[PDB]
């Protein structure tokens, strides 16, 4: 369906090229697994105004793995080996899922930043309402316009543009949230935060360099490349991002005093 309008269809890969990609969906799956078992056992030490934020991280572990396990799966699926090189066999494989995946685990990575900043009530409803608007918004322009990818560069790149404005307005409200609800943190994860920001600013900008790459890099190398981009972005923006979300909210839970989240920060 989708598979004929991205560019991987373009191409034949080499063994080393598809094999590369193969084994980076591979990789991604277990570590967002390993994550997973981690963010698992570290959650009975999170006290419980807290501990939602590490069982979304437990959700996108395995929401993300799943779509890279599914993506490895549907690559694999997708070529053969014929002649010297992976030749296309049929239309199985296709980015679009990623897409589909990020509906879910953007108002998660979000909503879990929103409880360790200890947004409560009605603020914490009505910023995660704008938010995962702003979200959906951002993430479904992109995914019409990478449909575009194979014969409307252009058309790309006007549905990019609107994407970005949804993407701007919504690192606005982030980022004026954590930086607004600072002195708030406990632990003093005051400080902690601002790095989550930073990274959050890093890991997410570097979807909308992957979605260029047809733009710029359109041969089998670009398609490498964009594999690549993703999979730096999915470790930094779910996994890296959620061991901190977790220590912050270890650390939060400890200085207001629940037992586990003392004893556990002490016997380390
Ligand atoms: C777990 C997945 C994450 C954190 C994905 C984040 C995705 C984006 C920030 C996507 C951004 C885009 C633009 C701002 C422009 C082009 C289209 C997108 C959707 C790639
Ligand atoms: C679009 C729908 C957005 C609904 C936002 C979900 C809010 C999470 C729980 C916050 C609360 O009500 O205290
Ligand atoms: C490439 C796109 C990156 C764009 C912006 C963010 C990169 C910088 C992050 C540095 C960390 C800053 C800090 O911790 O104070
Ligand atoms: C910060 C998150 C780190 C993400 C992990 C990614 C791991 C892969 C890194 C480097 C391997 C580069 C080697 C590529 C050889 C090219 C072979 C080919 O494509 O033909
Ligand atoms: C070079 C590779 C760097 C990779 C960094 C990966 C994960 C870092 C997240 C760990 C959370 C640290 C909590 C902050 C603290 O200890 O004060
Ligand atoms: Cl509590």
């Amino acid at each position: 369906p989708n598979s004929m309008k991205n560019i991987e269809s373009l191409f034949d890969y080499s063994a080393g090229q598809f094999e590369f990609i193969d084994h980076l969906l591979t990789m991604g799956v277990g570590v967002h697994f390993a994550a997973l078992i981690f963010f698992l056992v570290v959650s009975q030490f999170v006290a419980p105004k807290y501990r939602i934020a590490t069982a979304l991280s437990c959700i996108v572990m395995v929401s993300a793995g799943l779509i890279l396990n599914s993506q490895a799966v549907m690559w694999t699926d997708a070529y053969a080996y014929v002649d010297g090189s992976y030749q296309l066999q049929d239309l199985t494989f296709s980015n679009g899922y990623r897409y589909v995946n990020w509906m879910a685990d953007i108002p998660c990575l979000l909503l879990q930043l929103l409880i360790v900043l200890n947004l409560k009530g009605k603020e914490l409803f009505s910023t995660a309402t704008w938010l995962i608007l702003a979200a959906w918004g951002m993430i479904i322009t992109g995914y019409v316009g990478q449909l575009y990818e194979v014969d409307d560069i252009a058309q790309l790149m006007i549905w990019g543009a609107v994407s970005t404005a949804f993407f701007v307005v919504m690192n606005w409200i982030v980022g004026t949230k954590i930086f607004k609800n600072r002195a708030t943190m406990l632990g003093g994860t005051d400080s902690t935060i601002t790095k989550v920001f930073w990274l959050m600013m890093f890991a997410w900008t570097l979807y909308p360099i992957a979605y260029l790459v047809p733009a710029f890099m359109n041969n089998a190398d670009g398609v490498v490349l964009r594999q690549l981009l993703f999979t730096i972005a999915d470790i930094s923006s779910k996994v890296i991002y959620g061991l901190m979300i977790t220590y912050i909210a270890i650390q939060q839970s400890a200085a207001a005093g629940y037992v586990p989240a003392q004893q556990a920060l002490g016997r380390i």
